[PDB]
């Protein structure tokens, strides 16, 4: 269907036990290429790309409906229904775990279990809540993206990525990121780091697990706490001894591990 072409949507294997996989900025299904051989012998496994991925037709990317994030949850309970999956196991990398969150408000009936990797519900501190960014450096970082992409891209991947800045993780990233449209990656980028997701986190109902790196550019590790305190739902946090937001892609022999003993096993 047109929506699963636009979404670039890939489905491996058949029967009931299913996960799906929705990716974070920056980049697109391809971050799940160390996990995914491991679900595939288990569960049918869904991967698509967001609206305004590099790999998506940015003719397609209506600016009106992705300016909240329910635009994109919107997206994602179109491909369940689309695949008549009535039941998944979802995970969530960096914005897709609240993504995934708000569509499981709508319809928690499709959602058995969200596993977040890299997630946060708000990246701007206040007095009491830290996040990891001030609003006057969110502000420079937007300046940045609108002066020169492309040097902004090859400053940025390293950091997002961590670890060895010369890494095969680091050069994909840069290529990934970009190759989404500036002007989408620019819009994007204030959308999801200018965010609030913490007022509706109680009243959350589908279990979550709650996972990230230790070392995080974008996630402090305070903010896994704040999710699982605030969270209505039963849930678990698991810090990993990792460096990156990315970390499934950059280091996959300590980060799979964890990752699918969470989407293994329950509360």
């Amino acid at each position: 269907g047109v929506v699963e072409e636009a979404h670039n949507v890939k489905v491996i294997g058949s029967g009931e036990a299913t996960i799906v996989l929705g990716h974070g900025f920056g980049t697109d299904q391809s971050v799940w290429k160390h996990l995914v051989p491991h679900l595939v012998d288990d569960y049918r496994v869904v991967l698509y790309d967001n609206m305004g991925a590099g790999t998506t037709n940015p003719d397609y990317f209506d600016f009106d409906r992705y300016s909240n994030l329910e635009g994109y949850s919107f997206d994602l309970i179109a491909i369940l229904e689309d695949l008549k999956i009535e039941s998944c196991i979802f995970v969530g990398h960096s914005v897709s775990a609240m993504i995934g969150v708000l569509a499981s408000l709508n319809r928690p009936d499709l959602f058995s279990k969200i596993v977040m990797i890299s997630a946060s519900p708000r990246y701007v501190n206040d007095v009491d809540y830290q996040g990891g960014f001030e609003q006057e450096d969110l502000n420079q970082l937007f300046e940045a993206i609108r002066s020169n992409y492309k040097a902004w891209c090859l400053g940025f991947a390293p950091l997002a990525v961590g670890g060895d800045m010369d890494s095969i993780a680091v050069q994909e990233f840069s290529r990934t990121l970009f190759n989404m449209r500036p002007d989408i990656a620019l819009s994007v980028g204030q959308t999801i780091f200018q965010s609030d997701m913490r007022q509706i986190l109680p009243f959350v109902t589908v279990p979550c697990h709650i996972l990230q790196s230790v070392k995080d550019l974008a996630v402090p590790v305070v903010v896994s706490e704040y999710l699982h305190a605030n969270l209505g739902c039963e849930s678990v946090v698991e810090v990993i001894p990792s460096d990156g937001h990315l970390p499934q892609l950059s280091s996959p022999d300590s980060v799979i591990p964890v990752i699918l003993r969470h989407i293994r096993n329950d509360i």
